């Protein structure tokens, strides 16, 4: 029957996806000294991506393949041929899992490649340049970027959230701990920047908090019973916890003078797959473009993301800006009136709740998703899209040559 009249059409789609629940990656003893009960224990080693974390991720997979049907550009039936799909991801075990989780998904029994860098026992500096020393932080220009964002000084910064860090106490029966039994996580742990040519971090409180936070939330996705023992009990506690999460990514990775450094092998690969040429096979012998890119990363990789070209957002239902499994989807769409090309930017991901009861995704059930703009595009069309020469110009002034492969 008469449809809607189409004004563009899909033509190609980049997704820069967090890997999916994983195991925490340290046990450390300030993690033990905080709390007088027993942190859970995971059913895989360190930092590994669990079995549910991997549903989670063929759920997306399935959905994407949904409503890329319904866009047409992938098929209904059958398998996509001549790497009309293509998959990149970290060296680590939890990014390998994620690519091969979402192919699942995406494309049952179609095993599709999950590409990786030659060598997977060393780090890949298209997820972070600075890792491998392709480049270097400007550390007065990042120190100086960082305290004005947190209010002048670390402990403005902390001043301004100690509600949500009395929250984090009470969750973690602080006052009973080791620690307090010699009370306040702020002043009990003196959190400062450390900024050196390779690496940005906070000590102290700051760290721990934004960590510890993110545990509880893995927990929730994990299914486990009690997460944070029982004691973080609506949603309004998940908010004010992950806070601490958000704000530290906020300071570390959103902060321009880290994120365009940090994002630059990420941003050339993203306008390559996205830029309309004759196919060439290029980087990881992956031929672009292509109709659809998926990119298994990390955390950081989405907030770089979006510090660099200044997306903003916050995910509804979702306490972490920067979920497992969380994609930032690039897509370039045909304008019909003119042929002219389009660029959308949105974030994809599934709610707390949807990661709680591990809910199948479909057109029916869709993930969560925000549409985001471009702070610095000057050439939108009705749907806000920027065009893609404005894209490829805010590509061009956001990355560090220094930085490139
Ligand atoms: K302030
Ligand atoms: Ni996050």
């Amino acid at each position: 029957g008469p449809q809607s009249e189409p004004e563009l059409k899909l033509e190609s789609v980049v997704i820069v996806s967090r890997h999916g629940v994983r195991a925490p990656t340290k046990a450390t003893q300030l993690m033990q000294d905080v709390t007088p009960d027993a942190w859970p224990t995971w059913p895989v080693k360190l930092g590994w991506l669990t079995p549910r974390g991997g549903e989670l991720i063929a759920y997306l997979g399935h959905y994407q393949r949904q409503r890329l049907v319904a866009d047409g550009l992938l098929a209904k039936k059958g398998c996509p041929q001549s790497g009309q799909v293509a998959i990149i991801a970290d060296v680590d075990e939890r990014t390998r899992k994620t690519g091969e989780a979402f192919a699942a998904g995406l494309a049952p029994d179609c095993a599709i490649t999950v590409h990786t860098q030659a060598d997977t026992s060393s780090p890949d500096p298209l997820f972070n340049p600075l890792k491998t020393g392709v480049c270097q932080l400007d550390n007065a220009n990042v120190t100086d970027a960082i305290l004005s964002r947190a209010g002048g000084s670390i402990a403005d910064f902390t001043g301004h959230r100690q509600t949500a860090f009395r929250e984090l106490e009470r969750v973690l029966n602080f006052p009973q701990s080791n620690l307090c039994l010699k009370c306040s996580l702020t002043q009990a742990l003196p959190s400062e920047l450390k900024v050196s040519a390779d690496n940005v971090s906070l000590t102290g409180a700051v760290s721990l908090a934004s960590m510890l936070t993110e545990i509880f939330l893995l927990q929730q996705a994990q299914g486990m019973p009690e997460p944070g023992w029982g004691r973080i009990t609506d949603s309004h506690q998940w908010n004010t916890l992950l806070s601490l999460h958000n704000a530290q990514f906020y300071l570390l990775q959103r902060t321009p003078e880290v994120a365009r450094s940090r994002a630059t092998p990420l941003l050339d690969l993203i306008k390559t797959a996205l830029t309309p040429h004759p196919p060439q096979k290029q980087a990881y012998g992956v031929t672009l473009p292509t109709s659809v890119l998926f990119i298994a990363g990390h955390d950081t990789n989405l907030a770089n993301l979006g510090g660099a070209l200044e997306l903003n957002w916050t995910l509804p239902g979702q306490p972490d800006n920067t979920p497992p499994g969380g994609e930032l989807v690039f897509e370039r769409w045909r304008r019909l009136s003119d042929n002219s090309q389009w660029i959308q930017v949105s974030l994809v991901f599934q709610t707390l709740q949807q990661m709680r009861d591990k809910t199948p995704l479909s057109l029916n059930t869709p993930p969560g998703e925000v549409k985001l703009t471009l702070a610095g595009c000057e050439e939108r069309n009705a749907q806000g899209m920027c065009s893609l020469a404005g894209f490829t110009q805010i590509v061009n002034e956001a990355r560090i040559p220094a930085c490139s492969l």
